[PDB]
């Protein structure tokens, strides 16, 4: 699934933000307005057993140019929250079900 880091009209918003996948399909987030963007899972808030380090960009790395991408894979059933650090309080956040 791909998902935009920014919409096109420049709102900080992942498109889409809420959405399913079955295990092992690729989400290709793609760097597209209103950078920088990273994508960070919230471990308290992720399938248990299922480390962070693994599906997350670092709190500290992001995307600064348009189309750069980060892909991740997810296997674990469940609902998996994340955010972008540096826009979380502007409500950058979504949440993937892998069901
Ligand atoms: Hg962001």
């Amino acid at each position: 699934i791909d998902v935009l880091l920014g919409a096109d009209d420049g709102s900080l918003a992942f498109v889409p933000s809420e959405f399913s996948i079955s295990p092992g399909e690729k989400i290709v987030f793609k760097n597209n307005a209103g950078f920088p963007h990273n994508i960070v899972f919230d471990e308290d808030s992720i399938p248990s057993g299922v480390d962070a380090s693994k599906i997350s960009m670092s709190e500290e790395d992001l995307l600064n140019a348009k189309g750069e991408t980060f892909e991740v894979a997810l296997s674990n059933k469940g609902e998996y929250s994340f955010y972008c650090s540096p826009h979380q309080g502007a409500g950058m956040v979504g949440k993937v079900t892998v069901n």
